[PDB]
């Protein structure tokens, strides 16, 4: 692809499967940090608000050379985040609090969308994903958001039982026919949890075999704990993917 | 699919972890670790153990070997697969290539008393392959299911993962159970193994993938 975001006058490469590493005792984070770049992450994904994310934000854009991605809801760390130099918002409420669209639009920044919706239920998973994202990609628009600047997240785990998790990593290729980069998170979560019944720090097998799995269906940015592991099982189908 | 051995049915709709086996105590003590990790072969001088596990666990057990009396003794040990580089056979091994070796060989077995249903296909992943061809295998691994026979795939700790991840053979844990998810989500039914644990835990993924 020449699939690509662009932030902060860089562009970042979605051409094959990049790496973001979470980060959430300042200089404990900034060590986490290099540690998951030195892995071969490159994006890293910062989560809280203001004084717990911001500096953290500025810290790691004084001494990084690599996409800072904030994941909040409130306008207020939007807009903070971009003046520390945050490349990337990420919000699980996909823009939805009071002024959220707008302080976004302001910014310029890439936005990530992630669908989420008591048990879990659908008349037809795929199909509710789609309506959801049609709908905020217009509503992005409308605010005034170029429709190349936003990502997509299916959300695993978020209203989604673990026979939905897997229904929508087996169908995740679907979600490329609205031509943005898919961004997708599995890592140590409870629908690997659920099915090997062992403590999160024993995920990191399945977690990587659920990262494998949306890379072999062209996912572009994968987030995850254990960042080298990833990276490795990522040259494993890149390669198979330029055979 | 399944295969039959010894009064014993092994299910192929699922992938299946082979265990490699290849001082008695030692080899037991191994093999309890296996089992215990979740595979469902054993991959096997060689005798004893197939008698020992035949009398420690129902676990089907495969031995490696190219001579007739190793073959038959074993078969008396209570050995369930015959792999080699009246059990079912493996048969081991550029795709148009790949699949001459397998269309000959199956012939052989069928002119000489050996069910169609009874053999398996072994692709030899890094037997007189390169880095190219190894992955190219691994992508069109699906083409193969045509001929309606199992697939034992076998890529752990190999130099396909050795040279583009540059790693010593014990750090190639990641990159072989890379390998096992791709091939199993191409529907390889058999994955030969010298790390169980981990590549249990991922066939777990992919059959729960597969299954939605």
């Amino acid at each position: 692809s020449h699939m690509h975001l662009t932030a902060r006058g860089l562009t970042l490469d979605l051409s094959r499967p990049q790496v973001m590493g979470i980060l959430n005792n300042l200089d404990q984070a900034l060590q986490h940090a290099q540690r998951m770049l030195s892995a071969g992450a490159t994006l890293i994904d910062i989560g809280g608000e203001l004084d717990r994310v911001v500096p953290v934000v500025e810290a790691l854009a004084q001494r990084f050379d690599v996409w800072l991605s904030v994941d909040t809801s409130k306008a207020a760390v939007i807009t903070e985040s971009a003046h520390a130099g945050a490349h990337l918002i990420n919000d699980i409420r996909s823009l939805q609090e009071p002024g959220a669209l707008e302080a976004a639009a302001k910014t310029g920044l890439p936005v990530c969308l992630m669908h989420m919706q008591h048990s879990p239920y659908y008349d037809d998973l795929m199909t509710d994903i789609n309506r959801f994202f049609q709908h905020h990609i217009e509503r992005c628009v409308a605010a005034g958001i170029a429709k190349n600047k936003l990502l997509l997240d299916p959300g695993f785990g978020f209203g989604k039982n673990l026979a939905h998790n897997y229904q929508l990593l087996a169908h995740l290729s679907e979600l490329h026919h609205f031509e943005l980069p898919l961004l997708v998170g599995m890592s140590r979560k409870s629908m690997v949890g659920q099915l090997l019944n062992v403590p999160p720090q024993q995920r990191v097998i399945g977690s990587v075999a659920c990262a494998v799995i949306a890379a072999m269906q062209g996912a572009q940015i994968i987030r995850v704990h254990d960042v080298k592991e990833t990276v490795e099982a990522m040259c494993i189908v890149e390669a198979t993917r330029s055979a």
